[PDB]
């Protein structure tokens, strides 16, 4: 093959591979549309699940206590605070890549005045996170002398390496029932 | 008890329906991959013809690949000189598995015209390869283990890194690795 002919072939290959890239980019769009369709399709069922969960005392504290990774993040008084956690929600943003948000809904409690505690994650791919400010009632669990579970809300250094955020989103939220249930004899 | 064990049963029923919706999404996504597999196939075909006009295309692609480069010994590169064509075929239903074909020209190392390794899913991950008919005094028996031992490795069938790298990374776009920027 000629020295020119090879560079002609390389030019042809580049043109063929641009169309394969186009075909790949169009497939990954169609796939994201399918995820967006089933995100809305599942959301009423998660809505139904939350209502049933809210009639089960200590559901979410128990799931967390029996989870192999999250259990180690809970102190003694953290569990007392999580008693008041009635509802956990996870919301992927529409385009999915943008990021996701996690909501912890609390009943009136001795620790803080917030009705909801949230932590959201954002992505070019520049990982960031931002949380609601916890209005503690002169009983901050993070300024008492182990590190409290609730410091997670004020931690933003890892952002893209937020392990707990990923475990709640990918593991606990899809199926919390496995951890709540304890096999008896 | 009446309430909790009923609620636990209700929760299980709702999550059974979520699993059903998940299974229905993974079907619809599988249809999209099958549609675009057929659309890409004529372009891979034309690419194959253009590649066969390029000496040492696949050896160079492998040598410049961050993971596969470490799998090549010195004499492995000499053998891969004769690799004219690489093909990847996902089976129609996708779940069944896929096959990778390596087409060689007549070479001093083995008599095979094609070397293949296919991956299958009872539903246990499995793989099978063509038997390499090495010639007298050329083999994989001694660098670390030769590149060609990949063909005879079948323990981690579901965890075949090289197979997944070729299928998902190198096969879609080998040109990026062949091309080296000059200044
Ligand atoms: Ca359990
Ligand atoms: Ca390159």
């Amino acid at each position: 093959t000629s020295e020119k002919e090879q560079q002609e072939a390389i030019e042809h290959i580049d043109e063929v591979q641009n169309e394969i890239d186009r075909l790949n980019e169009q497939a990954s769009e169609e796939i994201l549309k399918v995820e967006q369709k089933y995100n809305k399709l599942r959301q009423p069922f998660f809505q139904k699940r939350s209502e049933l969960i809210a009639k089960i005392p200590n559901f979410w504290v128990t799931t967390f206590v029996n989870h192999p990774q999250v259990s180690a993040l809970l102190g003694e008084e953290d569990e007392e605070a999580l008693h008041y956690l009635t509802r956990v929600e996870v919301t992927e943003f529409e385009d999915i890549k943008s990021g996701y948000r996690i909501d912890f809904y609390f009943d009136e409690n001795p620790y803080f005045e917030n009705k909801v505690l949230s932590k959201e994650f954002h992505l070019s791919g520049d990982p960031s996170s931002k949380s609601t400010e916890i209005k503690w009632k002169s009983g901050k669990d993070l300024t008492k002398r182990p590190e409290s579970f609730f410091t997670w809300f004020t931690d933003h250094s890892d952002a893209g390496a937020d392990e707990l955020g990923e475990v709640i989103k990918d593991d606990i939220w899809p199926n919390p029932l496995q951890y709540y249930l304890v096999p008896d004899m």
